[PDB]
């Protein structure tokens, strides 16, 4: 029944290439008659996309047709890099629209988020169950916001059925603490919550893997050699397999409290904002353009 779009995570490569993360896009709310009579444009920052489609399942998922070498029509959920250089997307956030018509009358709109990041850009992961909500943690949003404030960019992850995720995006929008709020960023659903036919080779993990291959596709959109995903804020083995050092994933607890892994340093968000310089030191080329935007 979910109408929207997860949001959409793109990095430009080394080489000016674009890969993506999947598209996972649905329109709960529209009756399709023919699924094959279906087709989907996409309108990015407020201009029509030419030469761009989507067609959908008859179960309603929806991909990018693209031919091999056979001339034969692969299903995909990630774009070829050609079809994200028509978006003109320009660094971090940019809305995305996809409207579903037909033959007949009736068009189906929904509207996203897709962010664009260089392959140098410095991740920071957080949960949003039991890290972000305890209720809200004291200190979070001033924390969050200074670690953005020096460069590095806050990636959400959730685990909720898709039912919740436009919630989950209004809660994180509507903290304020002593004035300070979160920083806008993606969130990343964990795969097992909108599986497919264009995507069911997911299925084939354990309940307890999902967390940690997200996380590595997350890294697999980065090029092979750099190292994207600077810390992470939990509540620890899908971290550090996805390329963040012990020291910079942190684990809180019912009480608040916040353990810094391999320091084994009992700390809190206040604290951690207090020595902010130490902890995530400012990349000022990165900053810069955090400031100049915001």
């Amino acid at each position: 029944m979910f109408s929207g779009v997860v949001d959409i995570i793109v990095v430009r490569q080394p080489d000016d290439s674009l890969k993506s993360m999947p598209f996972h896009i649905r329109f709960g709310t529209l009756k399709v008659l023919d699924n094959q009579n279906i087709n989907i444009q996409i309108t990015v920052n407020d201009k029509k996309i030419e030469d761009v489609f989507m067609l959908m399942l008859p179960e309603g998922a929806c991909y990018f047709p693209e031919l091999n070498a056979k001339n034969e029509i692969q299903k995909k959920l990630r774009p070829s890099s050609a079809i994200l250089k028509k978006f003109n997307l320009k660094n971090g956030y940019n809305k995305i629209q996809f409207i579903a018509e037909s033959d007949l009358q009736g068009k189906q709109l929904i509207e996203g988020k897709i962010y664009l990041y260089n392959y140098d850009t410095k991740l920071v992961i957080s949960d949003v169950d039991g890290t972000v909500t305890k209720w809200t943690h004291d200190d979070i949003a001033e924390l969050y916001t200074n670690i953005q404030k020096n460069g590095y960019k806050m990636v959400y992850l959730s685990s909720r059925p898709l039912y919740f995720y436009n919630y989950t995006q209004g809660y994180l929008k509507g903290i304020i603490q002593n004035g300070f709020t979160m920083p806008d960023g993606p969130i990343l659903l964990s795969p097992d919550q909108i599986i497919s036919s264009l995507n069911r080779e997911v299925v084939y993990k354990k309940a307890d893997e999902f967390k940690g291959a997200l996380l590595k596709d997350l890294r697999r959109v980065f090029p092979e050699e750099v190292n994207p995903i600077f810390a992470g804020f939990g509540n620890a083995t899908a971290c550090l397999y996805a390329g963040v050092i012990i020291d910079n994933i942190f684990i809180i607890n019912e009480q608040s409290q916040v353990e810094i892994l391999g320091k084994q340093e009992k700390s809190s968000y206040k604290k951690i904002n207090e020595k902010i310089q130490e902890l995530f030191p400012r990349l000022p080329a990165a900053a810069l353009e955090h400031h100049h935007h915001h």
